[PDB]
């Protein structure tokens, strides 16, 4: 008594790779209508299963977690930390899961945990302050220069600072060439990585002339590399009691494995090493982002700018910079956070999932080693859901009162669920807190009228949106 899941009909040689066209997230959710929360088409000859719905997707890789915390085999993801990388590797058994286990404490201990140097602050408020000035500073040698600035060039030193200063305890001056070549040079990432890239699908793609495929095999050699640089600088100088940072902690891992009598082989020093790659690598590209987005809403939305501004000088005041712990009395800096995050989507799918074995799911039968998409757009856009999806409103998540709608923000999938869900939700959701109110407490951004600004999200694993050079920012009364 179980059924193949629906879906429309699919050219027999690729599919629906043209009904998914650009904005694979957009077209899924209109299938979706159709035909409900499991449906399922095929990409070249490989069939996916697609879900949408809060209640079927928590049902699926909360509840039944274990049926749904594959990844597929795909391609693109051979390319990804040497083929051996914790996030995107067909690897979702134990060896994954202890690597998972390493990379959530690095984080807890080198980012929540109390920075030695200050009794008062977290490592993570204590580095996001440093960035926060360097940050408004170099905004400043900007207006007094050009009088306009291209922002995400500069946010996105000082969000990998951070999560640079995390893992391998260094940081970077706004100007350094082999960084700004790193994360700010093709950083095509999340274009290919995208859920529906093609050639994932049709193999012939793979070995024609593709530039785009090209320039992601040579971020990802010089991330590797990087990675690799970093390693030796910190066996060379590594001090036995005193881990400075995750890649300390994972030379320390790799060395107790050492005085195993039987050590696994198959948890090698590289997987255990490569983790922190996975998490700079996400680490400096989702939080960049998201701050993009929530700049570009600002200027956008000056009604909105200014209503957080007011309650930043109301609960807060021009007496001191903000702190982690304002952001329980801040709710619509939270409501404006959710919002962007909402209408954005701009991680419209979660990496894509697999069946770890034969499954069903609401009455559908699911085949082991069946690509799984997950639609998060489509629960954060769901009419049923929310008032106009296409607004942004960030009094949507707002009572009368003016308190947070609990219920309501709960709402917003943009971190996954279940066995994969980011392990890099708290930090993110502090840093982008954090960088927004001090940086909004003293200045005001703005855009002149008569300039095209583009807000259309440009479809990837991460959604960016086409470069604005006509920033402008003034320091506040
Ligand atoms: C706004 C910020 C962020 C968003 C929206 C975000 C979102 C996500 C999403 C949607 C996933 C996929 C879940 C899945 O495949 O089921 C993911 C995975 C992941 N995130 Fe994040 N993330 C963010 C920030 C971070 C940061 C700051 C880090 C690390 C410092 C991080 C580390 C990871 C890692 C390692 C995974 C892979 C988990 C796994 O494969 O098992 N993320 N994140
Ligand atoms: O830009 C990236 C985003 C992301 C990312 C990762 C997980 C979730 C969302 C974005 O990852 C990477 C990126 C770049 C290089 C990477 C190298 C190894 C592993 C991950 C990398």
């Amino acid at each position: 008594g179980l059924k193949n899941p629906p879906g429309p009909w699919g050219w027999p040689l690729i599919g629906h790779m043209l009904t998914l066209g650009k904005n694979p997230h957009l077209a899924l959710s209109r299938m979706s209508q159709q035909y409900g929360d499991v449906l399922q088409i095929r990409i070249g000859s490989t069939p996916v299963v697609v879900l949408s719905g809060l209640d079927t997707i928590r049902q699926a890789l909360v509840r039944q977690g274990d049926d749904f915390k594959g990844r597929p085999d795909l391609y693109t993801f051979t390319l990804i930390s040497n083929g051996q990388s914790m996030s995107f590797s067909p690897d979702s058994g134990p060896v994954w899961a202890a690597r998972r286990r390493l990379a959530q404490n690095g984080l807890k201990s080198f980012s929540i945990a109390s920075d030695p140097a200050s009794s008062t602050s977290c490592y993570l408020e204590e580095h996001v302050s440093k960035e926060a000035e360097v940050l408004i500073s170099t905004l400043q040698e900007l207006m007094a220069g050009p009088g306009h600035f291209n922002p995400y060039r500069y946010v996105v030193v000082s969000v990998t600072n951070v999560i640079c200063a995390i893992c391998f305890g260094r940081r970077y001056d706004h100007n350094h060439q082999e960084l700004l070549s790193l994360v700010n040079l093709n950083n095509n990432f999340g274009e290919v990585v995208g859920s529906g890239n093609p050639a994932d699908f049709i193999p012939i793609l793979r070995y024609l002339p593709n530039p785009s495929l090209n320039a992601f095999k040579d971020l990802n050699e010089k991330f590797y590399s990087f990675m690799q640089k970093m390693v030796k600088e910190h066996y060379k100088t590594f001090e036995k009691g005193h881990i400075r940072d995750i890649t300390d902690s994972l030379i320390e891992h790799c060395q107790e494995k050492q005085l195993d009598e039987n050590a696994n082989v198959q948890l090698s020093d590289e997987k255990i090493i490569n983790i922190v790659l996975d998490l700079f690598g996400a680490g400096f590209d989702t939080v960049t982002t998201a701050i993009s987005w929530s700049l570009m809403y600002l200027v956008m939305n000056p009604r909105v700018q200014r209503k957080i501004q007011e309650e930043l000088d109301t609960v807060i005041g021009r007496s001191r910079r903000p702190r982690l712990s304002d952001r329980s009395h801040l709710p619509y800096m939270e409501a404006f956070i959710l919002e962007t995050f909402r209408h954005s989507s701009f991680v419209p799918f979660t990496i894509p999932h697999s069946t770890t074995r034969d499954t069903s799911l609401k009455g559908f039968y699911i085949p082991k080693g069946r690509c799984v998409f997950v639609n998060q757009w489509q629960i954060n856009h769901d009419q049923k859901l929310w008032v106009n999806p296409s607004e942004f409103l960030p009094e949507r998540f707002l009572t009368p009162d003016g308190a947070i709608d609990k219920v309501l923000s709960e709402k917003v999938i943009i971190f996954g669920m279940g066995k994969r869900k980011c392990i890099g939700e708290t930090i993110a959701r502090w840093e982008v807190f954090l960088f927004l109110a001090i940086l909004l407490q003293r200045v005001e951004f703005s855009v002149p009228l008569g300039v095209k600004v583009d807000m259309t999200p440009i479809y990837g694993l991460t959604m960016k949106h086409a470069c604005c050079e006509h920033f402008q920012m003034q320091l506040r009364s």
